[PDB]
């Protein structure tokens, strides 16, 4: 079915918990055997949340190459995305280590540092110019250039430079600041806006290494970004944009990373910021 009428129906008939169960029985399952070695259950935020192996990124150490991120390559939309959960204490050397090697432009982070009253990723950029900051365990130096607070979103510039070369390069933090604690936005607008403002910068071209982006689990409020981007960039493409199916672009993401929209209001808010953006774009 189309998908502006298909919603409608889904609406009328409130059978939104249905479709979503059968999305989550038709998903892939792959293993994960490398997230869960005891030596890295202190890399893992959740532990029902989990990196496949074979889509994992790996860090370029021989130690211990495991980061909790997930490499997402669509392939008719020619567009690739890394998601990841938000960092830890003892991983935002890791996180920063991956921007570097995988050459991403961007990062794009969903989510609060403090929501519901407790910590949801580790304060991982500096603040103030003039307080850079030193990863040791991974050799790097990242400082604060300039930021600009909008009232949806905040978009930082930042210096990332390797130590052990000298090497510097200009990464883009696009910060969306207003996702409720509980649910989901009643509009998509403000998504969209923000959703466009990274493609303008360039942090999704093919220029670029992937973006890299996240929530607290790098799942839900990240999926609902890579899903909606994905979706509307097919329906440029095709003859016949009718015929972009939400759902299946949702179980082929699903192939390369698990539990891709974590509730039934994030799937119907997915498919509104669809509908709305592909309005938008003509
Ligand atoms: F991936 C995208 C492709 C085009 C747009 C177009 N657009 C730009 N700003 C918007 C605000 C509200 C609604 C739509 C909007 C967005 C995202």
């Amino acid at each position: 079915m189309e998908m502006e009428k298909e919603f409608e129906q889904i609406d009328k008939s409130g059978s939104w918990a249905a479709i979503y169960q059968d999305i989550r029985h038709e998903a892939s399952d792959f293993p994960s055997r490398v997230a869960k070695l005891p030596k890295n259950k202190n890399r893992n935020r959740y532990r029902d949340v989990s990196p496949f192996d074979h889509s994992r990124i790996k860090l370029h150490q021989e130690d211990n190459d495991y980061i909790n991120a997930s490499l997402i390559k669509m392939e008719e939309a020619q567009r690739s995305y890394i998601l990841t959960q938000g960092p830890l204490p003892n991983t935002v050397g890791h996180f920063w280590e991956m921007v570097w090697e995988q050459k991403s432009r961007g990062v794009v982070m969903l989510n609060r540092v403090m929501e519901k009253g407790s910590l949801k990723c580790a304060q991982y950029w500096p603040q103030k110019e003039e307080k850079e900051m030193i990863f040791e365990d991974t050799n790097l130096k990242l400082t604060l250039i300039s930021e600009d607070i909008k009232s949806y979103y905040t978009v930082r510039q930042l210096e990332l430079e390797n130590l052990t070369t000298q090497e510097t390069r200009e990464i883009l933090h696009f910060h969306y600041t207003t996702w409720p604690d509980f649910g989901v936005p009643e509009s998509p607008a403000s998504f969209l806006n923000f959703l466009f403002k990274v493609r303008e910068s360039g942090s999704l071209s093919p220029e670029h290494g992937p973006v890299v982006v996240h929530c607290s689990a790098g799942i839900g409020r990240s999926g609902t970004f890579c899903l909606a981007d994905t979706c509307l960039l097919l329906m440029d493409k095709r003859k016949d944009p009718s015929s972009v199916d939400i759902k299946k672009v949702l179980l082929e993401m699903r192939k390369f990373r698990m539990g891709l929209i974590q509730t039934a209001d994030q799937l119907r808010f997915s498919y509104l910021a669809v509908i709305e953006g592909a309005k938008f774009i003509m």
